[PDB]
């Protein structure tokens, strides 16, 4: 099956998922000089006050912090979006070294990691139906650089020992994702895809310009996770990122000058 190893990594995905070579694949490099300010974009509305986190799961490719999305409790609206998108989960992509890990790049710069807050359009009723639509998902992408610790991340990294291996989950209630946001909500936006198989072309990407800082100790804990299941040979969960894909016939818009 697909993964991030030498024999099943991103360069292989197209054989099972031909859309890997499609017209609106993600991630992409964000060329900051070519992105155009779009004054008709609205401010982003991130309403996470009533967020209900439930569980954290190691799925063998990352870990997902999952939310109750059966009501409008944590939603993303505004910006490039029409309508209301419900938060279903967040997860990260990260490197084996601080010089790599992010999926999007900025003028070819790779960050140490990248956070994806995944939301689905409520007009499609459930996530499974949403991913079959060109405007089905909105993913808020946030870069991580290594420096000072992020207090709001610590509760996440401290539970990781309990979900070290594929298929393990743990209760993860009362987590506030507002603690993972940078100060500014300035962003770039473009139409793209899921960055893991099935690579569906259903995402409006909103990538924040301001990275968050996390500590070296925090990133070290990410790198202790395992891709493998319990009782299997240890393969560290690192470099679970897809590299930049061709922009093709797309324009990246900026919310700011
Ligand atoms: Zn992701």
């Amino acid at each position: 099956h697909w993964g991030y190893g030498k024999h099943n990594g991103p360069e292989h995905w197209h054989k099972d998922f031909p859309i890997a070579k499609g017209e609106r694949q993600s991630p992409v490099d964000i060329d900051t000089h070519t992105a155009k300010y779009d004054p008709s974009l609205k401010p982003l509305s991130v309403s996470y006050d009533q967020a209900t986190s439930l569980r954290i799961l190691n799925n063998g490719h990352a870990f997902n912090v999952e939310f109750d999305d059966s009501q409008d409790k944590a939603v993303l609206k505004g910006g490039p979006l029409d309508g209301t998108y419900r938060l279903i989960q967040f997860h990260f992509h990260w490197g084996s070294l601080d010089g790599q890990g992010s999926e999007h790049t900025v003028d070819k710069k790779k960050y140490a990691a990248e956070l994806h807050l995944v939301h689905w359009n409520t007009k499609y009723g459930d996530f499974g139906k949403a991913v079959q639509q060109p405007d089905g998902l909105a993913v808020l992408g946030i870069f991580l650089k290594v420096g000072s610790a992020k207090p709001g991340l610590q509760k996440v990294v401290d539970v990781l020992d309990s979900i070290k291996t594929k298929g393990k989950s743990a209760d993860f209630t009362n987590f506030d994702p507002r603690g993972l946001l940078p100060e500014s909500l300035d962003y770039w936006t473009y139409p793209g895809s899921l960055t893991t198989p099935p690579l569906l072309e259903c995402v409006t990407w909103i990538v924040l310009k301001e990275p968050i800082s996390v500590s070296s100790e925090q990133v070290l804990k990410l790198r202790k996770l395992n891709f493998n299941g319990e009782g299997e040979p240890e393969e560290l969960m690192v470099d679970n990122w897809r590299p930049a894909q061709p922009l093709k016939n797309r324009q990246i818009k900026a919310s700011f000058k």
